[PDB]
């Protein structure tokens, strides 16, 4: 209950460096990268196109580890 994940606020194209305008948060299931990790994600690249409204998962971000 109430646990938020990072959700794409825009289509995020492949190999694009994440910016704050790209990353909303929402309480969804399954649970993705926690919202609190957004600062860590800024400037990291996604390794695939991430459609609008997709929950961002650990395997979608180059080099990401919690």
């Amino acid at each position: 209950m109430n646990q938020a994940s990072v959700v794409a606020n825009q289509l995020i194209p492949i190999n694009t460096a994440l910016t704050l305008v790209m990353m909303r948060s929402e309480v969804v299931t399954p649970v993705g990268i926690p919202a609190e990790d957004i600062p860590r994600l800024v400037s990291m690249q996604v390794n695939r196109a991430v459609p609008l409204g997709t929950t961002l998962m650990p395997d979608m971000v180059k080099g990401y580890a919690a």
